[PDB]
């Protein structure tokens, strides 16, 4: 809020955190939005089948991989903006609490991490480049919807809790009743009830497990049953999720 | 509300009745949900094939499954729990109205018919097997979601009978129409009306019956009406529900 | 208010009419409810592979098939009840103008036409079969339930027109692009735009068709927007008659 | 509203403005919305396989292909309409701005760009074919429900603008976590992240992948995931634009 009064903190936090203070601010704000895309782009094409061997970009002093440069112009923005968003803040106390900078700093961690494991072991290193993927969410310092749907699960953490709760409930009782339906066949596509978890959740959420149906009679009664319970106990928490979403949606006009 | 007043049965009830009225009372439920959902896990991982031969688990005296171990132990709990409710309790008439009380009741039966079987066929076995399921309704007494989903049923009965009945309607028509329409082929997918029904609950939830599809023009427009009376007809008695839900989730604030 | 004066035609009507009325009422409302199923379980089961070829019964005078006989006996409940409803009938010019009573007429009538092609070509013979499971709406004369839904229906004529044309639209639009999407392949799963309504139809309303897919990348970005545009579309004109038949349900009490 | 003035300008655009103005004028709007369902037909007609190649009619002076000769006469009807209007228009500075004019004239542009090039090299060719397939829109002009449709989507483009780019979110996170599950296998379904990009909006649009499933435990539980998110984010934005489409189809009366 309240400038540094250097007359240039002051200028430079509200050019880097005010879009619409000036042009130049927009087009910083269309700058880092292109950048992020261009990160998000790259982050999806080094996975690509025809493209180091489990990191996605190789470490080189002349940089011969293009996605490494890339990947590297990207991270050198990233860290540019919040080095000089940190050093222009007002108030540096409340700056690790904003979730809008916990993002920003979770998306260069991966990238510096990476660097020094190789300058200086495999599941943990998957881990880390799935990290990387958490820089999509940068887009909601650009995007008010991004924010309001932050705000709206914020708000609905105990009704997230119950749609997962009532899922569980439902996917349990209907996996035990197709498993128990099913259990006396030789090609039974449930062998056991865990085999039959996933197949509960698609049938509970309507995405439909293909050809792939329980074969007695019993079992497509369950089955039935399953459809409808899906649709009759998903539906319950969610109105209330739409309602916070809306509040907080109308609330910015 | 009334208290046992024996100065010592009240002092069990408020402590196996009331979590938040101490911290003693908090541990034991929060043991009891760790002791259901361990069960719980018990009773699906005895079907597993990796880790006795209708009821997954046999009963000995050296106690070597350690399936076996870990439902006696729940067993064990889950009784003691009961017990101590049912002579803690202050009026023991109206004991066996609450629901809470049922469930826990018929949650213990399906051990001890197995021990007095095995002490003194095999698809009533199952179908005591089977009901080992209800357990996962013990935590409603320690979840609140739960408890109004219960409400909710309850003052929805009406509505759910609707459902049912207008899915009945729908499936039975759409049925006859999806076999008259493909009955002049000799690789026929419906070879008759019953054989259509599961396909048509599965068309009409929107589940999708996967590749499984009419082969004729009659039978896809069969096909596209069931989908689309599927949505209008389920959606018009879910509503009701979706409110009558909300006012038992918004009525304890 | 005004009696039939007949002293004997009222007695009858009250009977046939009012279930409310008396005990004997209600015998005979459980007993043509218990016909009713009767009739569609014969109706259901006279398909069934294991048990003449156009007509789903034989006549004969010994009446050898037992489908038959249920047939004959639930069709002579319907004319016995449908004769002293139309004679006890207090104005018989509005006889024929209730719905309630056509749909009495055209589940007897199928009957009678087959009789007479027995006694005294063949599309047309299947047509009136179909006709045949219209008499599962003769439950709407005992259920409340199924006369709300065809007030909501009859109150919702143009939102189904209008959900029929925007589904039309939308398919046609859809299957337009997917066939120029997916063209120049020689394996295409669509060759030509009608080939590709039906998957239009399947991928607006959710239902899936399994793992039958566009294969190109146009091709895949259409089946998104299809996705998308059959959620978007088929809830706009839903609601409005999900509220007509709310408001049609809560007048019921 | 004002007529052209001149009594026969005026006339003629009554005529072929207002429907309820004359029953010519009612005979007129029968005859174009034959005249356009016929086009619609021919347009689908033309690519089935059963009846040059790549352009959808051949031009000869004697008019073989009777696609040709359809497709002639309904854009002969066409333009003389537009031209018509055109002439009788009372103010023809206002009558590029009508939406229901531009529709009209796209919708006759192929025929004559294709004409002009016949007479006197591929992929718009394509783009051509497809732009023919715009003048089932010129419905609009006759169908209330369909310029309803077009004023709830130009009020809500900001509502499809988030729809739209929460649908991204979710795809790129959850290709990226179903990719990253299942990256260690040698039948991986998803070989890399775009690959897996269609997977994530049709699970999240629950029209389900038919039986092309996540193998691992991750993968399966990334999958339940996706089919919760998908249900609990493309039914936020969906009701305000179920609101818009409310108050533009309850305004008229
Ligand atoms: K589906
Ligand atoms: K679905």
């Amino acid at each position: 809020r309240p400038l540094p009064e250097n007359e240039f903190q002051r200028q430079v936090w509200l050019l880097f955190e005010y879009p619409e203070s000036s042009g130049p601010a927009r087009i910083i704000a269309i700058v880092s939005v292109m950048v992020i895309l261009i990160s998000i782009v790259s982050f999806c094409l080094e996975t690509l089948p025809i493209f180091q061997s489990t990191i996605g970009y190789q470490q080189s002093t002349s940089f011969t991989d293009p996605f490494f440069i890339v990947e590297t112009l990207c991270i050198i923005w990233f860290s540019f903006e919040f080095l000089v968003r940190f050093f222009a803040c007002p108030s540096k106390a409340g700056f690790f609490t904003n979730i809008m900078n916990i993002i920003d700093i979770v998306a260069i961690i991966p990238y510096f991490i990476t660097l020094g494991t190789e300058l200086a072991s495999l599941a943990i290193l998957r881990v880390i480049r799935l990290v990387r993927v958490f820089r999509i969410f940068k887009l909601s310092r650009h995007s008010k919807g991004l924010q309001i749907l932050g705000q709206t699960l914020k708000a609905s953490m105990r009704e997230l809790g119950l749609l997962i709760f009532f899922l569980f409930i439902g996917v349990i009782l209907f996996s035990s009743a197709v498993y128990f339906a099913e259990a006396d066949e030789r090609d039974s596509q449930f062998p056991s009830i865990p085999d039959a978890f996933f197949w509960a959740v698609v049938s509970m959420t309507t995405v439909g497990y293909g050809d792939m149906v329980p074969t007695t009679i019993g079992g497509k009664i369950v089955g039935s049953l399953c459809a409808i319970a899906g649709v009759l106990t998903i539906a319950l928490p969610v109105p209330v999720i739409v309602s916070n979403f809306n509040y907080f949606y109308h609330r910015e006009t």
